[PDB]
């Protein structure tokens, strides 16, 4: 088989979505966590990071970097990418929106303190007035269990991850989205997913004051 | 046939890559430029923007938003997406790097003036020490005319666009990349491309002081 190797920080960051997808597909993976700048420098010095950056995943003889490129490969490989062109268009559109909101939430735990209140307010507004209504719309338009093609695809996993982050952010934001709540529960019950959600998995925890200061300098000046 | 409708600002922004790809595929398109905030508000109020944002392209009965989702659909549809999974992995990896550098360059014409010198310096360093060497590497590894699969794909177009932007930024940065220069000339000579590069096409010009202040407020508060 050959167990994929994921190179990234001991953190969610951009690698988390990939971890989720792989776990969802029931594919066991090995991780090589960069603990120090020296490690990152070693990685780069090894010439396997196309743009001297991570995520980077070794799979099928390739040293694939670029989050989306990685997700994209895994999705097709395990058949979590729908059944055709139009389905993929929807999948892509939904996924991109998910990523955007994700980053938006991340920014919150990074923005210059004196400006937090406002940013939080915007992220919440956007969350409940722009994003959630959209996914709820999709779910409502067809009444089916999956977002696209009435079959499990990567976006279902992507949507789940985001909802979990929204729940950590502020759980009251999800209470006016019944279909999304039901969806969340459904996807969370999928064996592979349930397992990933269980403790002792490679699922990373949210960034903390100590494991945050390091990554700033470690970035590699 | 049905000519695709592209909704965006009378500017490059995120829509430019899509314009390039379509032109490259020889697909004529119609554009609906948002000139004022009222126009943007009308667009949103019309309920055809999934996340109340543009790019948004009407094609094949879909109101497809999200740059990458759009590019992705067009690439597969016109066969500018390679021949398989591994090819697509390379295509994706390369494309993402191209986008990153692109944004980096954009930021330059947006960053708070007092900080420009430094940012410019970083972008130049990255351009010549991280990005160009990478593409030059690819070209060097196989000696072929195209980046991937020895056949025209979306990345070739993507690479061209970026090189043109690099040339506008600082043309001396490309002189130490012979294969890239030869590549640039080659892709620019492709009929559809040559046409797009010719005046009177839908190719947008670089943002200017007047057509920049508007887009800030127009963003839609
Ligand atoms: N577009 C890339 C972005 C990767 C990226 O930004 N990598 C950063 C770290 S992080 O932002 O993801 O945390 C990096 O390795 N930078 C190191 C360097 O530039 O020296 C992707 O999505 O894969
Ligand atoms: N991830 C989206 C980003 C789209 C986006 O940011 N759209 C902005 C304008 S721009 O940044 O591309 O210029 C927008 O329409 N914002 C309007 C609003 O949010 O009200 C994509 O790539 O399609």
């Amino acid at each position: 088989s050959g167990k994929p190797v994921l190179h990234y920080f001991n953190a969610r960051g951009r690698m988390e979505c990939i971890r989720f997808l792989l776990a969802a597909a029931g594919v066991e993976f090995d991780e090589k966590f960069i603990q120090s700048p020296e490690d990152l420098e070693k990685l780069k010095k090894d010439g396997n990071l196309m743009f001297d950056q991570v995520p980077m995943v070794e799979i099928d003889g390739m040293k694939l970097a670029q989050t989306r490129a990685i997700l994209n490969y895994i999705a097709t490989k395990y058949d979590l990418y729908g059944k055709d062109m139009k389905e993929r268009a929807l999948i892509d559109m939904y996924s991109e929106g998910i990523l955007d909101l994700t980053e938006m939430i991340m920014q919150l735990v990074i923005c210059p303190p004196d400006q937090k209140e406002a940013k939080t307010a915007l992220a919440k507004d956007r969350t409940k007035n722009r994003y959630l209504p959209a996914f709820e719309k999709v779910l409502k338009s067809h009444g089916q269990d999956y977002l696209v093609g009435n079959k499990l695809t990567r976006v279902d996993i992507h949507l789940l991850e985001l909802l979990l982050y929204v729940e950590e952010f502020d759980a009251s934001l999800l209470t006016s989205f019944p279909l999304l709540k039901a969806f969340k529960s459904r996807i969370s019950s999928l064996p592979n997913v349930k397992k990933f959600l269980q403790p002792g998995s490679q699922r990373k925890l949210p960034m903390d004051a100590k494991q945050i200061e390091e990554a700033r300098k470690i970035y590699k000046f």
